[PDB]
C-alpha cells in the first residue's frame, strides 16, 4: 500500500531517568506522522476540514504496538506509515519505527497498528463517519 | 487480582485542538498508574533499585489499548491497575480508565493491558530479567 | 492577595536522563495552577465561557521564571498561585513551587511570574480583552 | 556571536483546544535547540560527557520568555540560537522563534533568555561547575 515516510529526531528531553526514549513519546510520533501521511497524500489540514465538511481529524479507537529495541537522544528515526485495511468507518493504519546502526544496517524500534475513524463533534459528543470516498482515494 | 487505584485529573494542556485528550497522555497517565503500583504494593523507588540490584525499573514491550470515549479537561478520572499474568521474565499489566458520569454512572473510558519487563542496563544495553520472586510477592 | 494552592506529584516520566524534572514539566504544572487558580475563584471552566463571552481561556504573553533547586519524582510539589497585579488587558500572575524536606522544611523548588490575557479568537485571530471586572471580583 | 538555527514543525498535538501551540512546548523545543547549538558546536553528547569529565548536561537555572504571536500545527519554525553572555558558572542562551508568512515575510514568533550552567551530579546532588574553557573555544 502507499505508504509515507517521515524522520524524527530523538531529544534529551524525550528520555527517562533509564535514558531511553519514554514510552509516551512514540505516540506523539506515531500521531504525527498518522497525520503526516493524509497532509502528504493531499488531504486538508482539519482546521480546514472542519469548516467545510465538519471533519475533526482521525481519532483513535484501538492500538497493538510492540517495543522491539531502545532508542536515544541523536538517534534518527524512520517511520513508515501506510494504511493496512480500509473497513466501513474505520481504518488499521500501521506505523514502523526504524533507526539505523552506523552499519548502514537498520534497526526495527517500534511498531504500531492504530486503529482510528474520521470523526465530527456535534455539539460535545464525538461520532465517527463512514470512511470518505474521496479520502480512500487520494490515500491510495 | 491485587488491584490499585490512583485518579488523575486532565488539564486543558491534556486536550487538543478537538477538545478531548490528547491520546499519547493517556499513556503518560498509564506509565505513572503502572509505577503508582509498585510503589503501592512495597517495591522501592527505581532510583534505590538500581544501586541495590540493577534494576532500572519496567520498560514495556508491548502494548494493547481500546478507548471506548472521551475525556476533557476538569473529568476526573479512576485507573484501576493490576497484574494480568505472570510468565517467566514478563508481566501482563491491566489499566482500566473511567469516569463518573454526574448520574453516579460509571463510564469506562480507556483500558490498555500492558506488556512489561523488569530489566538492568549493561552499559547501553537494556536487558529483561526473571521477575523476582520478592516482587511477585509484594504484589500478591 | 488571593493565594490558591495544589499538589503535584512528579512521576518518572516526568524526569530527564540526568535523573531531575524535565524543565518544561513545570510549565505544565503552572499553566494547570493558573487554570485551577480560576476554576477555585468560581469563573466557569473556558468551554462554557468562550460560548457565553467568546472567552477562550487565558493564553501567556510573558513569563519570568527561576530554578531553585531540583526535584525528582516521587516528590510531592506544592504549587502557590495567586494574582500580583491587574493591569488593563494583562495580569500577572505568581507561582511559588515548594517541596517538603522530611524534617519538615519547606524548600522552595521553583518560581514563576507569568503575565497572560484573557482572550478571544476571532477567526484565526487570537485578541486580548480588557479584563473583566466580574473576573477580578471572583478572584478578589 | 555565533548563531546555530534549527527548524520544529507545529504538530496537531502540540497545540491546545484554543487550536494554538500549548506553551509548554516552546519550552520542550527551546531545550532541543540549546543542545542543538552545543551539538553543532562540536561539544560531545552528554552521554559521553558525564563519563569523561562527568557533565550531565546544562540545567537552566533561570528563563526570561515573551510570547508575540501565535502560531499552529504545520506552521514551520525557525529557532536561532547564541551564547549572549558568558559569565563565571552561568551563561545566557538567546534564542529567537520565527515563522514566515506566505508572503516570504518573517514574523517573531516568541523568545526566550535562558541562564543556564553546565553541572555535575554528585550524587543525588546536581552542581555547577564554572564554564569549561574548552567549551567556550568550541562555541566561539
Ligand atoms: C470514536 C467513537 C465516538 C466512535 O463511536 P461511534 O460513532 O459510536 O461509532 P462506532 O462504534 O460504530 O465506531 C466506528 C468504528 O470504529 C471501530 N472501533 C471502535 N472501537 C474499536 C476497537 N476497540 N477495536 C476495533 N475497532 C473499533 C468500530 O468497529 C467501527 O468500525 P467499522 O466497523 O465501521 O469499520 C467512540 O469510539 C469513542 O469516542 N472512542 C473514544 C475516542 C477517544 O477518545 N480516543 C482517544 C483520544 S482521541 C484525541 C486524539 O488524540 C486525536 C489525535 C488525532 C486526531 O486527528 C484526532 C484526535
Ligand atoms: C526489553 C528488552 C531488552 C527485552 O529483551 P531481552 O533481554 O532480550 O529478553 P526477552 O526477549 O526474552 O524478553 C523478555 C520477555 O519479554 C517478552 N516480550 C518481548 N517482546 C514482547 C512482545 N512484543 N509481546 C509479548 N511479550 C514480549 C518476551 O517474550 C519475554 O517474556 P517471557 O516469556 O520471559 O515471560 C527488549 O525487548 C527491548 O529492548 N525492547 C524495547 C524496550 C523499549 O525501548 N520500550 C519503550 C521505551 S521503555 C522506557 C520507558 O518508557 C519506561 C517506563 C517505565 C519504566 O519503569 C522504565 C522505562
Ligand atoms: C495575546 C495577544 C494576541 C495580545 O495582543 P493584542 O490583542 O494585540 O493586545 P495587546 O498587545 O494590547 O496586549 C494585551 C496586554 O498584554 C500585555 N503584554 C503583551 N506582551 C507583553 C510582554 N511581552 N510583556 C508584558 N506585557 C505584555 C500588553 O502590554 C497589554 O497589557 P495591558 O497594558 O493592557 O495591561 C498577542 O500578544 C499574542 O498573540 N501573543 C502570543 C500568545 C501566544 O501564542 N502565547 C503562547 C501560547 S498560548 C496557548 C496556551 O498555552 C494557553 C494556555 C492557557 C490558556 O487558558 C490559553 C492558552
Ligand atoms: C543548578 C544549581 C545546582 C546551581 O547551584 P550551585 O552549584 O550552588 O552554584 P551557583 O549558585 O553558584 O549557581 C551557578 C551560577 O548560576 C547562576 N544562577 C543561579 N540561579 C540564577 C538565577 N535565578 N538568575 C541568574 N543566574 C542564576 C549563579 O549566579 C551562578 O552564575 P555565575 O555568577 O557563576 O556566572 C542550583 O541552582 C539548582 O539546583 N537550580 C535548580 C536546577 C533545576 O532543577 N532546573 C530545572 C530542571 S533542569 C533539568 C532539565 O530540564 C535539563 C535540560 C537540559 C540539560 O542539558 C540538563 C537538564
Amino acid at each position: 500500500a502507499r505508504s509515507i515516510t517521515m524522520q524524527q529526531r530523538i531529544e534529551f528531553g524525550d528520555c527517562d531517568p533509564a535514558g531511553i526514549v519514554w514510552y509516551p513519546n512514540y505516540h506523539r510520533w506515531l500521531d504525527a506522522a498518522s497525520r503526516n501521511y493524509f497532509i502528504k497524500c493531499g488531504l486538508p489540514p482539519w482546521r480546514q476540514t472542519v469548516v467545510e465538511r465538519g471533519i475533526v481529524g482521525t481519532p483513535i479507537v484501538s492500538c497493538n504496538a510492540s517495543f522491539v529495541c531502545t532508542a536515544s537522544y541523536d538517534d534518527v528515526l524512520t517511520i513508515e506509515t501506510c494504511i493496512k485495511e480500509w473497513r466501513r468507518k474505520s481504518f488499521v493504519q500501521r506505523h514502523s519505527v526504524s533507526r539505523t546502526t552506523p552499519g548502514g544496517d537498520v534497526q526495527l524500534v517500534m511498531r504500531a497498528d492504530e486503529i482510528r475513524v474520521f470523526a465530527m463533534n456535534d455539539g460535545e459528543r464525538l461520532r465517527a463517519i463512514e470512511v470518505p470516498a474521496d479520502y480512500i482515494e487520494l490515500c491510495s
